[PDB]
């Protein structure tokens, strides 16, 4: 972590000196600040303000998850370190990536759901659908490590469980048919526009094609594919 | 709707003092109100606003709607309770009422299908346009749509000109009721329908009564009440 | 365009009396200007801005890019025919079409892209998705005389080209499977609402991809492709 920051200091801070009609916010986004918690809620209270919710607010609210909880920043740094990976730059990433801070703001949102701050839990969890078009319901257990490619236009229901290093294309849905939603193994790669239904589980390795509707259950390391999707 | 708006003040009235910051806002939209018109169109005048529109604009507008048609209030609470009744995530009154884009999308449409009969249709596109940018939701103010329908996960449904979605009929995400140029070109969809999510109906067809339509399914044909609908091309099953 | 504006001003002119609620909105817009580039510069200045970016500098920024390239004022002028052809009455198209507003924002960014401006195209790319729902990478060569049909989640990659006189529908993906690796898409094709392809692969001229087809193979001109896994017709 401490290095993926030093690398976004000097990243944002030629887009800085290149681009004076980005150098404020970027400034104050980043390059005020000292640590990645802090610039990650700086800049996730200004996207996701309202009227109900300020931006101060959120700020506030996001600076104390992510300090009150190692495993936040663990995840926030290992869904960055999966795109420049797998997909940009680190800070493009950072302010840019719909996918990577809405997958960030759920947990947030997860840990609210579990500290049973629920009607505020689903009142950010609106605004990750309206601004970042991602639409995680916060009781849904996410890995670290996952790649949202274009986040537009996912769903995942409430009772889906995501593991480690997946990665969701656009146009995702993980949704039912009580644990109705299905469980994705660790390094999943799910095709764009596939739909993904009912309390089934997704093999470790495996791989689903795009436009692809999986009923059935997909056993580690295998590809399926299709409309109904079958074992390739 | 007595007892429905009830519910909702009261479970407005829990949240508010197990969440501060939810507070004020949820006193202004549903507490300090007396009815249920009055707080729809309260908060949809601020969900629903921008630099063209006001929200005191547009509060006025849904409210003068409401209250000339007592047919979008009965809508409305059919549309609440068709959430409580069925919706996989199970909501509560309120919650629907202010963080569900579906049943939100469904109520400023309403009032939009009326500004088009009322031959204010500047104005009907002006506010469809505001509905597609918040909720995600992109139906023609011509399309006629019944009442007690549910929209799960609204973000990415569309809806044509000429289409007819009857009462009682659950539309999914990402589905598209749309064309195949003039004339009735858009599907009917009867009563009791269930749309999954992702599916596309295509051209002036009939899914007819109690009949299911899967997800990611492509379909170009009539459906007979009472039967399921799959795959792409779509069959009957 | 001497004209398409001239039918613009007519139609907003008869907007503005018949909804006092659009009236002002319609006179900043359109009737206050004796343009059609200065119009949607100051339009997609107000659909676009945010607190990183002001309207007013934005209107700046496409107010200099539509004066010193005649081929984006051409460019609108197609898109806009296109629109009140194969769909609007031309003033609605300029002010509420997604699909449109997108086009003639993206280009903008494209140039800036070519101009070495990448920084700020990829944050007016990053506005485009957000307001129009129009994902397309501003690397990304798209022709003129385009139409999106409600154009929500369309998602064009880095190496895809679109040729003139396209019809892209609702949910369109041109997407891939570094290097040349998105589609190519041919003049006068018509792509169904729902459809994904993907790969450096062809779809010829005069050719149509049916809805909720997934494309992996190239597609001749003047065929039908439809299905998944598509086949042709
Ligand atoms: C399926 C995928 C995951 C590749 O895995 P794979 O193991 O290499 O699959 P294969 O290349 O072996 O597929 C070969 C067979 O599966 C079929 N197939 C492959 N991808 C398919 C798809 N997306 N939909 C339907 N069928 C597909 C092929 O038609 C072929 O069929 P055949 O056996 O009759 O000849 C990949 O092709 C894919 O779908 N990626 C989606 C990524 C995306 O959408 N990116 C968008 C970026 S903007
Ligand atoms: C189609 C649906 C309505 C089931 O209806 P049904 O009458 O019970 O049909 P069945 O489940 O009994 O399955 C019947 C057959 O159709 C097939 N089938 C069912 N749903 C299918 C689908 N979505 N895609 C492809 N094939 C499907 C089944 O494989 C089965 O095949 P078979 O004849 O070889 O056995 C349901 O599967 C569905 O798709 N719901 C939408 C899910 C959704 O949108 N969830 C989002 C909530 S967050
Ligand atoms: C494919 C399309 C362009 C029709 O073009 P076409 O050249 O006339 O093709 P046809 O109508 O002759 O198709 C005939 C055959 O292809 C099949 N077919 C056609 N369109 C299909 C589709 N979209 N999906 C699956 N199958 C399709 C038909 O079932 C029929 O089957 P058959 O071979 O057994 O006879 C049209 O179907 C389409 O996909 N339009 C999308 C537009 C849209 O989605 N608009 C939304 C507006 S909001």
């Amino acid at each position: 972590e401490g290095w993926v920051w030093g690398q976004i200091k000097a990243e944002a801070r030629r887009d800085a000196e290149s681009e004076p009609a980005l150098a404020s916010y970027l400034y104050s986004t980043i390059l005020s600040h000292s640590s990645l918690e802090r610039s990650l809620s700086f800049h996730l209270g200004n996207k996701l303000c309202s009227s109900t919710l300020l931006s101060t607010l959120l700020y506030d609210l996001f600076l104390n998850a992510f300090s009150s909880d190692p495993s936040l920043r663990s995840a926030a740094v290992a869904d960055l370190r999966a795109a420049r990976e797998r997909d940009v730059s680190y800070s493009h990433c950072l302010l840019n990536y719909k996918g990577f801070l809405a997958c960030q703001a759920h947990r947030v949102a997860h840990l609210l759901w579990r500290q049973s701050r629920r009607p505020l839990a689903l009142a950010l969890h609106s605004r990750i659908a309206n601004v970042f078009a991602v639409d995680i319901h916060p009781a849904a257990r996410i890995g670290k490590g996952i790649l949202f490619d274009h986040a537009t236009g996912v769903v995942v229901g409430e009772t889906a469980v995501i593991g480690n290093n997946v990665s969701i294309l656009h146009h995702v849905t993980l949704g039912g048919t009580g644990d109705r939603h299905p469980k994705i193994g660790d390094g999943v790669l799910i095709g764009a526009g596939a739909t993904i239904l009912g309390n089934i589980k997704i093999g470790e390795g495996a791989k689903v094609g795009a436009g692809s509707v999986v009923l059935i259950d997909v056993p580690p390391r295998t590809t399926a594919v299709g409309n109904p999707a079958r074992l390739v």
